[PDB]
């Protein structure tokens, strides 16, 4: 069996899909339009560093993870038995399952980049050397009780996210662990994939009730629950993964968990090919 994986924030880099927006004219064209400027000139030029504003950061990767996606089954006549995307790439995933279509897609991570550039006052951390639960203790333990887990990418790889001085003020509790190796900041100022999310979750659940979906064609793999999507939850996911943790572990290890499994990563980079690596290389350890 074969899953496309489609990565999020941070796989984004100038030159990014080069030769697929002239591939693709008519969806880049239709990009265009709804976007008001040119997203060939975006990724390819990177104008004033608008790649790394997530407002053109989330229309930018989603296009050229789907053009990707696009040109990859074409050229191949094959469609992958599963899909699934981390953070932003789960629209991705969505769209190679057809619940929507390309341009309805790109409207909705149009909305979604433009709630997330308004957030401010946050932070976002990368824990590398405890595993979920740890991390969890340790919020309890030390008091920690204003920061959220939001990302859980590999077996000890942990987001955290939380207001700019709670989440420094964690960060450097967390150093001195004795199993954490390093803490990374992310570069971001929300406290995305938390409670303070959720008043940007309902704004964007309500948007989601004008626009058309269908039942998937392919299993997308959902970051808030690690199970398929189904179709009259669709919309609730989709707007529950804003206030809730990417659980990318739990999605991989049940992908898994079928057998053999393949995972191609489809977009650009190698950031979620190297986090289910370390998955894989986790599974084959055995408990002491
Ligand atoms: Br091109
Ligand atoms: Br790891
Ligand atoms: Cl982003
Ligand atoms: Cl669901």
């Amino acid at each position: 069996m074969i899953t496309y994986v489609f990565p999020g924030q941070g796989s984004q880099k100038q030159g990014m899909g080069s030769g697929l927006f002239d591939e693709f004219k008519e969806l880049t064209d239709q990009a265009d339009e709804i976007l008001g400027y040119s997203i060939k000139r975006l990724c390819l030029e990177n104008p004033y560093s608008n790649l790394n504003k997530t407002q053109f950061t989330q229309p930018a990767l989603y296009v050229v993870n789907a053009l990707s996606y696009l040109k990859k089954i074409r050229d191949e006549e094959v469609k992958p038995d599963f899909v699934a995307g981390h953070s932003l790439g789960e629209y991705n995933a969505l769209f190679a399952a057809e619940a929507f279509d390309f341009e309805t897609g790109l409207q909705l991570v149009r909305k979604r980049g433009e709630l997330m550039s308004l957030i401010s006052n946050g932070g976002m951390a990368a824990v590398m050397g405890l595993n979920e639960e740890q991390v969890a203790k340790a919020l309890k333990e030390y008091h920690l009780h204003d920061v959220d887990i939001a990302n859980v990418n590999a077996p000890y790889q942990i987001v955290i996210s939380g207001k700019k001085d709670e989440i420094e003020k964690a960060a450097s509790l967390f150093e001195t662990m004795t199993e954490v190796t390093m803490v990374l900041p992310l570069n971001v100022s929300g406290a995305f994939h938390s409670r303070y999310m959720n008043k940007a979750k309902e704004e964007f659940e309500e948007f989601l009730h004008a626009f058309y979906f269908s039942p998937p064609s392919i299993p997308v793999i959902s970051n808030v629950y690690a199970k398929p999507y189904t179709y009259e939850f669709m919309k609730q996911t989709l707007a529950d993964q804003i206030n809730h943790s990417v659980k990318w572990t739990d999605s991989i290890s049940y992908l898994m968990k079928k057998a053999a499994m393949e995972f191609e990563e489809v977009g650009p980079g190698n950031v979620l090919t190297g986090l289910i690596h370390r998955i894989k290389k986790d599974a084959e350890a055995m408990p002491r």
